[PDB]
């Protein structure tokens, strides 16, 4: 005779938790900014940000990835 | 004779928390933002961005995959 | 004789939060912007945003994906 | 604000398996049996079993109770 | 605001196997019996079983019982 | 604010496995069994087994009983 028994629980977390979680900003101030910009020449692609207060949050990561096989084979 | 019993259990999480989750920004103040552009040349593309308080969230991540695979292969 | 149960119960869960969630914005204030521009030359492509308070959530991520799979062979 | 979120999960087994169960009973042989009864006198209730192989599974018990209560009162 | 979620979730078994379950009785034998009787007397009730072999199963208990009680009271 | 969360699991077993399970009784014999009665006298009930193989199992117990009682009382 041959009896097989396959009962295996899982109860596992695979948990990410990113960027700005559960922070106080209490009553943060940006200063006064002042740009004067003359005469500039730009050869090339410009990129720019100006401001008081920036916050900011970026993510790309935090992703997660579960593989989870089963096999059973009998003769 | 052959008894085979197949009965896994999964409760599991996979999970993700991503950008700003239950952050607190109690009055916050931007500033004055003053810019004076004059004469400036640009030969090429001009990306640009002004402004007091700016308050960005970006998430390319937090993507989540599971691959399960359950076999039973008799003779 | 020959018997095979099958019986896999699954209660798992994948999830995602992504973005801004659950946050508190408590009267936050923009400042005064001003942008004054005089005599420039683009000769590509001008891509600009100017504002007082701009609150951005930008989101390509986030997506789910469960794959499972279920194979009995017999002989 | 208020929120209750009340999931319990049950998966729980409440099982029972009383008298004779899997047993093998390779060639039993019950002997001869002779009984001889002469001038006997009864004055009261007569019960009374005879035999070679007596095979006897009674089951008064093997019972299963499950009470469950969920009670949730607001206010 | 008040949101109550009411999801409790049961997949439990209650179950019983009684009496005489998946036993082998593999060529069993019964001997000779011979009752003899002779003169005798009896003033009240008799019951009497006379056989070779005998296989009984007698099954009073085995039974299954489920009380489930969900109350949910506001206010 | 309040927010509260019930999320127990519950995977227990109570379980029982009473009376004769699993055996091997390989090849029992009963002797021979000769009973002579004679002239006896009987003034209250007579109960009696003769045999020369008894394979009896009895089983009042075995029984289970959970109780379960989840109770969520808010103000």
């Amino acid at each position: 005779s041959v009896q097989i028994v396959y009962k295996p629980v899982d109860l596992s977390k695979v948990t990410s938790k990113c960027g700005s979680l559960g922070n106080i900003h209490h009553k943060p101030g940006g200063g006064q900014v002042e740009v004067k910009s003359e005469k500039l020449d730009f050869k090339d692609r410009v990129q720019s940000k100006i401001g008081s207060l920036d916050n900011i949050t970026h993510v790309p990561g935090g992703g997660n990835k579960k593989i989870e096989t089963h096999k059973l084979t009998f003769r």
